């Protein structure tokens, strides 16, 4: 039951901005890694404020465009943006983490893939989600396959991986910064500019990727065309506490403010089906006998929430203070 893991040194610490920290991680001896494709991340132990140990995931950063790049690496490059208001593992991988440290790891995992059906990629990177979009484009342009950027953040001087994306993609990177243009980054109109059939990958704030999901199921886009890695969490909220009724028993649980229903369940000691916890791969899904639901996965149809029949327990809650599950 505990996952393998790799211990690995901090070969390199890179302060890219003021809160954004570049690390490179290397086996003790310099032997070859777990190889892995573009969307891979790895997860890496911190120390929260109380000493706790806890896993963060970090997404794997290339942008060799050698075809081989990442089949046999002997190095993992991870950027991590410093939550100073987070629940401190960021702040570890800043604070409490120097050259020469080792670091636990567990073995790259990958919820993110490209597609490898027809059609070009257009990559959606809000702030630091840029890490795996990074690699996308890296492994597109080593596949000689079109490959456009949308890179969105707060400022320029906050986003990092400018000059790396500039000569990797050229024209192909469409940069913006909210205190250059004086407005949001305009989705519709990065919408309507994706050429047609052209498969869409989006990452980084729930916030960015809600705004997507609503106007890609409004265009009825294909189930595959459109991709989603959501980097904010804690994805339990804000939130309020409801009750879950399991209907094959009649245990009736009380699910916590700060706790998923997958998390609330998996304590209290079923065996769920899940994998992604966090709305992308649609295992968890459990079928919703009453209850009005509130959304917040990036997997079930637009038809399939409307039904209100089947929900993401890993993520999604009760619209009010009660739902009745299979
Ligand atoms: C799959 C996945 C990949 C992530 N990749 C990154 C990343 O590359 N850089 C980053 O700053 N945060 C990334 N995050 C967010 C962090 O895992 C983490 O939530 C963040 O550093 C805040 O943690 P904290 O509140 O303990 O500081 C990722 C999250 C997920 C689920
Ligand atoms: S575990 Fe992946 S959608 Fe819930």
């Amino acid at each position: 039951a505990p996952t393998a893991t790799l211990q690995l040194r901090v070969a390199e610490a890179r302060q890219l901005n003021p809160l954004i920290r570049m690390l490179r991680l290397c086996a003790e001896d310099g032997r070859a890694l777990p190889g892995f494709a573009a969307g891979a991340h790895i997860r890496v132990q911190v120390s929260l404020p109380d000493g706790r140990t806890d896993w963060r995931h970090y997404s794997l950063i290339n942008f060799a465009t050698a075809r081989n790049a990442t089949n046999a690496p002997t190095e993992y490059v991870i950027a991590v943006r410093k939550e100073a208001e987070g629940r401190g593992g960021s702040r570890f991988m800043h604070e409490g983490l120097n050259e020469g440290d080792t670091l636990a790891i567990e073995a790259p995992k990958n919820d993110f893939p490209l597609h490898t059906g027809p059609g070009g990629s257009v990559l959606v990177a809000g702030g630091i989600g840029v890490t795996p979009l990074a690699t996308m484009a890296a492994r597109r342009r080593a596949e000689g396959a079109p490959v456009r950027m949308h890179y969105a953040g707060r400022s320029r001087e906050l986003m990092a991986f400018l000059p790396e994306l500039q000569a990797l993609l050229g024209d192909d990177l469409r940069v913006h910064a909210d205190a250059e243009a004086g407005a949001p980054l305009d989705i519709d109109a990065l919408l309507d500019g994706v050429p047609a059939g052209d498969r869409l990958y989006v990452c980084g704030p729930k916030v960015m990727l809600d705004a997507v999901l609503a106007r890609t199921q409004a265009r009825g886009w294909e189930h595959d065309r459109v991709h989603f890695e959501l980097f904010t969490e804690p994805v339990a909220e804000g939130d309020q506490p409801f009750e879950v009724e399991l209907a094959q028993s009649g245990q009736r649980f009380t699910v916590p403010a700060g706790q998923s229903i997958l998390d609330c369940l998996i304590e209290h000691g079923c065996d769920p089906m899940f994998d992604c916890k966090r709305g992308e791969c649609g295992v968890c899904a459990v079928p919703v006998l009453e209850g009005e639901i509130d959304h917040r996965d990036y997997v079930l149809t637009a038809r399939e929430k409307a039904q209100g029949n089947v929900m993401q327990i890993c993520i999604s809650r009760a619209k009010g203070a009660r739902l009745v599950l299979d």
